[PDB]
């Protein structure tokens, strides 16, 4: 509350970072994003929140493998997605915003790391 994060200003910091860590792994990391969605949240816990997703697929995804991080609008509210082919401080940042952190897997498919967060966040 009280203060608007510019998550795709954010976003653009953390894909960066992203390459910056895959380095030589050169990892293809996709980046879609709503430029127009930002969010009444707390900068430090949502930047822990969605930098820990984004390097932990990183981490746990071979060299080359595609991320796919995305940024948009549903009906509930703002929606972050971190899908291939330390979450601690993520449950508890989320938590801190009325959310959760949902987690899907097809096995032999890939997994997809998201959260939505509630529509009274959404920024005009």
């Amino acid at each position: 509350l009280d203060q608007v994060v510019d998550v795709p200003a954010m976003l653009e910091v953390l894909e960066k970072e992203a390459v910056s860590l895959s380095g030589e792994a050169q990892h293809k990391l996709h980046f879609e994003v709503d430029k127009s969605l930002k969010v009444l949240a707390d900068e430090d816990q949502l930047r822990s929140a969605i930098s820990n997703l984004v390097y932990n697929a990183v981490k746990y995804t071979p060299p080359g493998a595609q991320i796919d991080v995305r940024w948009y609008r549903t009906g509930k509210g703002a929606c972050l997605e971190v899908e291939d082919k330390g979450l601690a401080i993520v449950k508890h940042a989320l938590a801190h915003h009325d959310t959760h952190l949902d987690i899907y897997s097809k096995v032999g498919v890939g997994s997809k790391f998201s959260f939505v967060l509630p529509k009274r966040l959404v920024a005009k």
